[PDB]
C-alpha cells in the first residue's frame, strides 16, 4: 500500500542518511556523551558543518533529538542505531560491512532489469564472490552477518527436523559453521561437516576449535561446484540456492545428489516465496548481489528434478522452511 | 516518521525499483496495452523474467496490479508514473533526466559528510556543470525540469511582486527563460535579458523567438562570476545560490551588486529553511550536487553583508520566498 508521495516513495536521500549515519556510529558517539556536531564530528571524522546537516535530517525523520543549544539525542527508535543493540541492525548498513556494501548495488539496478545480469559487478567491478575472497576482512562482516541471520530466521531448527537420525550432516556452503554448531550442541551423538571456501572454513574451524566440537565437527575448504566428501547421512543447502541462477543451482544440488547417493538426503533450507521472510525486496537483492532469486516451492521442485532429486517434505520453521529431498 | 523499522528506513530496493520503472516508462507502456511482462518488458527493451520480479515487487509497494493471467495494471496511485500525468512527476525519476541521474549521486552521500564535498563527482568523475555542459541533451533535460520547477513552485510571482517598477531585469542564471517569460507576459512594459550559460541561454532564445517576446526579452551567454550586463533596474537570482557553497554565493552576490549599483536592487528567490518545498531532503541534495546548501534568510543576510548588501525585505510567495536586497 502506497498512501505516500510517489516522488517520496523513490527518496534516496534518507536510506542514505541512514546507512551514513549507521556508517558513522553517530548512535554510540551519543550516547556516549558527544552531543553537538562539532564533537560527534570529530569523534566520528567527518565534516561538522556537513555531518550537523545529516542530523537535522535524521532528526526530521525521527531517529534522534536536537535542543536549542545543538544538544543531540537520540530518539526511542534512534536506539536501534547503538551498535550494542539487542536487534543488531546497525551493522546490516554498515557501509564497510558486506551487506551494507552489496545493497549500494541497487543504484544500478537498471541493469539488472535489462540484462538479467547481476548489478554488483557493475559497481564495484567484480562479482561478489570474488570481492569477498581478495578482502579477508570484508569476507569476515560477511560471516558475522549470515551468522546472525541463523539467530532471526532459524529459531527452533533443531528440533523441528529430524537430524539425530542423519548420524552425519554436511552442510555444503555452511559458512562459519553456526548452524551445525547449533545442530551439533543440541544432538550428542550427531557429527558433521562444514564445506566451504577458505575464509568461512577456517572461521567454521575456530569456533569448533573453541566450542569444544572438534570432536564432532570438522571443516573441508572447497568449491560445491566439485565433488562434495560421499556418503553422509544429509546435506544442507542453507541458504545458498537463491545465491545463484537456475543452472548453477542444479550443479549444486546434483553435486549433492551424487554426494547424498540412493541413501542420503539432500536438505534445502531458505525461506520459500510466501515465507515471512521472503519479499519480493529480497528477490531483488538476490537479483543485483549474484543474478539469483527467490524460489518457490514448485521452482524449487523443477530444479531438484533437473538434478535427479524430488522433494519429499516441507516443513516450516518459523521465518523459513526446510524442503526434503530425496534420490529419485 | 519512525512508524517503520530501521531497515525498512534505510530501503534501496524500492526507491531504485520505482526510479527503474520510471526510466523504463512501464506505466505508460501498460496503459498502452501492454500488460504482460513479456509485453512490457519487450516494448521496453528490458529482460522478461528481471522486469517481470521488478514488477511483482511494485504492485506490492501498491502502484500496479497483477491478475492470475499475469495481466499488470496500474493503479490509482501507480497512475502518476505515466508520462501524461499532470503531476509530471516521472520525468524527475527517470536516470535520463539530469535529476534523476544527479539523484543517484546519493549512494556516494558518506564522501560529502566525511568531507564537505560534493558528492556527485565521486560517482561521475566531473562536476555537475561540467556534465551538463559537455552533454547537451542532458542540459536540456535539466533545462526543462527547471522550467517545471516555476511551475510547481513560483505559482503567483507575477504579482507577488512589483516588477513592472523595474523597468529592466537581468535573470541572473536564469535558465531557459520560463521566469522572465512569466514576469514580462504579465507586465508588457517591463523588459529583461537572461543571462546563463550556452544551453540554457539558447534555449531561452529560442523561447522568446517563438513566444513573441524577442521584442523585450534579450539573451546574453555568460558566467555570472564574471561582470554583468550594467544598469539594470533589477537582478533576479532564481534558485541559483543554493547551487553554490558560501564562498562562490559570495562571488556571485557580488556581481550582482556591481551592476546593480546605487540604484538597481538584488533579488534572491528561493525556498528559505521554513518555506515549503524547502526541507532538510532538499538542503542534503545541494550538498551532495555541488556542496551548495539550503539558507535562512539569517544565512542569506550575512551572504549579503559580504558583497556589499543587505536585505531589505522578504515575501513569501508560495511555497518560496523573495528576498529583496541593496546597497549599503
Ligand atoms: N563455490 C562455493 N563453494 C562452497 N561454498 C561457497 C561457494 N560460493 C559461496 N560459498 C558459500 O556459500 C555460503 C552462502 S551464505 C551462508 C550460508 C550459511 N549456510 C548460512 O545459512 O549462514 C557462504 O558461506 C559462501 O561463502
Ligand atoms: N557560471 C554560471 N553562469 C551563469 N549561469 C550559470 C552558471 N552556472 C550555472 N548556471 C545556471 O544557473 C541555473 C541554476 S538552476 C535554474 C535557475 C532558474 N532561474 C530557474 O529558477 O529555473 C542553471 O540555468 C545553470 O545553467
Ligand atoms: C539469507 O541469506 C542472505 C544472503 C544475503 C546476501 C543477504 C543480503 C542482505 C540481507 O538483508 C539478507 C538478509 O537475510 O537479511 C541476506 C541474506
Ligand atoms: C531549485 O533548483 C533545483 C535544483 C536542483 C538540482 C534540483 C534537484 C532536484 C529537485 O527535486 C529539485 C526541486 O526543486 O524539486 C531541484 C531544484
Amino acid at each position: 500500500a502506497a498512501h505516500i508521495g510517489l516522488r517520496a516513495l523513490a527518496d534516496l536521500a534518507t536510506p542514505m542518511a541512514v546507512r551514513v549515519a549507521a556508517t558513522l556510529r553517530v548512535a554510540d558517539h551519543i550516547a556516549a556523551g558527544h552531543r553537538t556536531a562539532a564533537e560527534i564530528a570529530s569523534a566520528a571524522g567527518a565534516h561538522a558543518d556537513s555531518l550537523d546537516r545529516l542530523l537535522r535530517h535524521l532528526v526530521a525523520v525521527g531517529l534522534f533529538t536536537r535542543d536549542g543549544q545543538g544538544v543531540y539525542g537520540l530518539t526511542e527508535f534512534g536506539e536501534q542505531l547503538r551498535d550494542d543493540h539487542a536487534a543488531g541492525k546497525r551493522k546490516w548498513l554498515d557501509m564497510n560491512s558486506a551487506v551494507g556494501r552489496g545493497d549500494l548495488g541497487f543504484v544500478e539496478l537498471a541493469h539488472s532489469i535489462r540484462t538479467g545480469q547481476p548489478a554488483y559487478p557493475v559497481r564495484y567491478g567484480t562479482s561478489f564472490w570474488e570481492d569477498l575472497g581478495s578482502d579477508p576482512v570484508l569476507s569476515a562482516s560477511f560471516d558475522t552477518l549470515m551468522s546472525h541471520h541463523l539467530e532471526l530466521d532459524y529459531t527452533g531448527i533443531a528440533a523441528k527436523y529430524d537430524w539425530a537420525a542423519l548420524g552425519h550432516v554436511v552442510d555444503v556452503g555452511g559458512g562459519s559453521g553456526g548452524l551445525l554448531s547449533a545442530l551439533l550442541t543440541a544432538h550428542e551423538d550427531l557429527s558433521g561437516t562444514v564445506l566451504d571456501l577458505q575464509g568461512p572454513a577456517s572461521a567454521a574451524h575456530r569456533r569448533f576449535l573453541d566450542t569444544g566440537l572438534s570432536g564432532r565437527a570438522q571443516v573441508v575448504v572447497g568449491s560445491f561446484f566439485d565433488p562434495l566428501p560421499a556418503g553422509a547421512g544429509g546435506y544442507v543447502l542453507s541458504a545458498v540456492l537463491h545465491d545463484w541462477d537456475d543452472l548453477s543451482a542444479v550443479a549444486i544440488l546434483r553435486r549433492c545428489a551424487e554426494a547424498a547417493g540412493s541413501g542420503g538426503v539432500v536438505l534445502v533450507i531458505e525461506a520459500v516465496a510466501g515465507d515471512e521472510h521472503a519479499g519480493t525486496g529480497m528477490d531483488l537483492r538476490m537479483l543485483t548481489y549474484f543474478g539469483g532469486k527467490e524460489r518457490s516451492l514448485a521452482e524449487l521442485g523443477e530444479l531438484a528434478a533437473q538434478a535427479g532429486l524430488a522433494v519429499r517434505a516441507a516443513h516450516p520453521i518459523s521465518y523459513v522452511s526446510i524442503v526434503e529431498m530425496t534420490a529419485l
